[PDB]
RNA sequence: AGUUACUAAGGGCUUAUGGUGGAUGCCUUGGCACUAAUAGGCGAUGAAGGACGUGUUAACCUGCGAUAAGCUUC
């Protein structure tokens, strides 16, 4: 399902996606370390989407 | 003058009860010995075995490997 959407995308757009999700993942981990993450599941979703884009 | 019971500090016997203890009985996500087939290897495209790390999840165990409690396809 998600893999189909990324397959339609080109390569350059994918590397933009991976860097943006990397940045967001760092922010989520920092906010969690400050006790300011209301939604604690976005860390897992970011990592899975990151792993899928890598695949 | 004569023959005399009561005493139980404590102990003994019988029976009943309580406590420590896990023997006997029943059972088992565990072992043992084989039968009928399959198969008889893995590794420089990095092995067997380990260390470390990975959670929204204290530690331990299991899974996994910076794509880290999972990724794609049929
Ligand atoms: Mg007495
Ligand atoms: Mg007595």
């Amino acid at each position: 399902t998600v893999a189909k959407e990324l397959r339609q995308k080109s390569s350059e757009e994918l590397v933009k996606l991976v860097i943006k999700l990397k940045g967001e993942l760092l922010e989520y981990r920092f906010k969690l370390a400050h006790g300011e993450l209301d939604k604690p599941h976005l860390i897992n979703q970011t990592r899975r989407l990151l792993a899928t884009i890598l695949t």
